[PDB]
């Protein structure tokens, strides 16, 4: 199994969601970036795995659900089986990562992408080992009711560029944003 990663888009006030949707209006190219980064795998005969909490799963409109071309895993202790359209269900983050090593998935999964929400991000980020964060900084404040956990910059280094990630300011619907990649190894 290849690398472990988180990917998020976050306002200046650290918001990632409001009422089960994003705090900002739809940013089509931002979403295209999320789909590209999470779907593209350099290893022949493998797909990437996306890991998400239950409320994030149900935030994806049925049209984009499961995320196509990726294996979709949902975290929940209440659910008894994967939701309609999902592929896997685990009861903890550690369980989901252990599962990638089982015979059913060990030779099928390339990268692992944690796609939210706030508790899953927090636990992924505080878990020893090699981890990258792909963070889109939406450069305005937006009313939110979720939030991204604190990024400890003593351990997460902001990389000075990264292949396949544009380094300059983007703008859609009058909202400027930029792409960042952070890496820790502890
Ligand atoms: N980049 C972005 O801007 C992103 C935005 N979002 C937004 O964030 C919001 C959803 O996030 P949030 O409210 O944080 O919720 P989550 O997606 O984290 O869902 C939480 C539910 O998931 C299950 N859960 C979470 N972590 C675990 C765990 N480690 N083990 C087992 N079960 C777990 C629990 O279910 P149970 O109670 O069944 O056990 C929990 O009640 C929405 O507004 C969505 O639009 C989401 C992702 C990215
Ligand atoms: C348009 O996206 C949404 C709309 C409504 C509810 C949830 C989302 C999602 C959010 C993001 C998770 O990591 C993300 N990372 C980045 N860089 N951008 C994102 N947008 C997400 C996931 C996809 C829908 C499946």
């Amino acid at each position: 199994v290849g690398s472990l990663n988180c990917i998020v888009a976050v306002s200046q006030n650290m918001g990632i969601g409001k009422n089960g949707d994003l705090p900002w209006p739809p940013l089509r190219n931002e979403f295209r970036y999320f789909q590209r980064m999470t779907t593209t795998s350099s290893v022949e005969g493998k797909q990437n795995l996306v890991i998400m909490g239950k409320k994030t799963w149900f935030s994806i409109p049925e049209k984009n659900r499961p995320l196509k071309g990726r294996i979709n895993l949902v975290l929940s202790r209440e659910l008894k089986e994967p939701p309609q359209g999902a592929h896997f269900l685990s009861r903890s983050l550690d369980d989901a990562l252990k599962l990638t090593e089982q015979p059913e998935l060990a030779n099928k999964v390339d990268m692992v992408w944690i796609v939210g929400g706030s508790s899953v991000y927090k636990e992924a980020m505080n878990h020893p080992g090699h981890l990258k964060l792909f963070v889109t900084r939406i450069m305005q404040d937006f009313e939110s009711d979720t939030f991204f956990p604190e990024i400890d910059l003593e351990k997460y280094k902001l990389l000075p560029e990264y292949p396949g990630v544009l380094s300059d300011v983007q703008e859609e619907k009058g909202i400027k944003y930029k792409f960042e990649v952070y890496e820790k190894n502890d």
